[PDB]
């Protein structure tokens, strides 16, 4: 069935970001609750057509890792992409209620986000593009899902502009051009430093700060540090070495020298959370009060 603007009714703001907002709504004529995220592109409508003719193609992007989609229209000056309600919200959420996030289900999302990404490489040879804590969405069947990929090319290019005092940017990707599909592990390995250790980890921590656990930059200061200084680490002692050399093999700056998917689904690290029995639905409801 088509989607249309009138045919929604508001129910609340999930939040926004950067070029786009997302509200939780009702779907009237089905009786679905979607999320609807509003893209504002004052565009010729030629291209936002290219656009709109692009997006379809999430229509067959369908796995347990991938947020469901449902719909691609165009309002006023609105691109609507219509997905499955995350009733756990993301990551970066859950983060911001739990303080830090426990091994043990970052293992659980590891395995999410590889079995993500490879299945868009795999059967779309899509690359994601903005791997990060606010686009890893969650819910209380304890489904891990990614989203806000990169599906259309031409949305690639109208949004190239508009970043902020946070890059989850590879080191290969913040220099130039010469990037790819290596720069989305680098942005995982980041993204679980940052839930890992409860805050983005550029700069790590002080000798100080970390037994506390246990400015903000500015912005050339920070893509500064990225590039060329040594990539942050898992702190010792509170994680076990498998986890330390995941991330660490995650966040080689060298991109043909780090870690690929295909290696990281066999590592130690994996291996192991993928054996262990964690209740993730349970502990999702339980640090952010629900179900
Ligand atoms: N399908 C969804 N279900 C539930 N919540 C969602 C969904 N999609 C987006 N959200 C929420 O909307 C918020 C903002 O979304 P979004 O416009 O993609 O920006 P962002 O990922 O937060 N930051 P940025 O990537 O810099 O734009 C996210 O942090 C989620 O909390
Ligand atoms: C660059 N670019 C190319 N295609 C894109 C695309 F489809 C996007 N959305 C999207 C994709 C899959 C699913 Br499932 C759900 C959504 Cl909402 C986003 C995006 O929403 N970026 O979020 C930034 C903040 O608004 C970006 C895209
Ligand atoms: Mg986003």
């Amino acid at each position: 069935m088509e989607l249309k603007d009138d045919d929604f009714e508001k129910i609340s703001e999930l939040g926004a970001g950067n070029g786009g907002v997302v509200f939780k709504v009702s779907h009237k004529p089905s009786g679905l609750v979607m999320a609807r995220k509003l893209i504002h592109l004052e565009i010729k409508p030629a291209i936002r057509n290219q656009i709109i003719r692009e997006l379809q193609v999430l229509h067959e992007c369908n796995s347990p890792y991938i947020v469901g989609f449902y719909g691609a229209f165009y309002s006023d000056g609105e691109i609507s992409i219509c997905m499955e309600h995350m009733d756990g919200g993301s990551l970066d959420q859950v983060l911001k209620k739990a303080g830090r996030i426990p091994e043990q289900i970052l293992g659980k999302v590891s395995i999410a986000v590889i079995k993500g990404l490879t299945y868009l490489r795999e059967k779309h040879k899509i690359m994601h593009r903005d791997v990060k804590p606010s686009n890893i969405l969650v819910n209380s069947r304890g489904e891990i899902k990614l989203c806000d990929f990169g599906v259309s090319g031409q949305l690639i290019d109208s949004m190239a502009n508009s970043v902020g005092t946070r890059s989850y940017m590879s080191p290969e990707r913040l220099q130039g051009t010469h990037y790819s599909v290596q720069s989305d592990i680098w942005s995982m390995g980041l993204s679980l430093v940052e839930m890992a250790v409860g805050r983005y980890p550029i700069p790590p921590p002080d000798a100080k700060e970390l037994e506390l656990m246990f400015p903000p930059m500015a912005i050339f200061e920070l893509l500064d540090y990225i590039v060329n200084e040594p990539p942050p680490k898992l702190p010792s002692g509170v994680f076990s070495l498998e986890f330390q050399d995941f991330v660490n093999k995650c966040l080689i700056k060298n991109p043909a020298e780090r870690a690929d998917l295909k290696q990281l689904m066999v590592h130690a690290f994996i291996k192991r959370s993928d054996a262990e029995e964690v209740d993730f639905a349970g502990w999702l409801c339980s640090t952010i009060g629900l179900n």
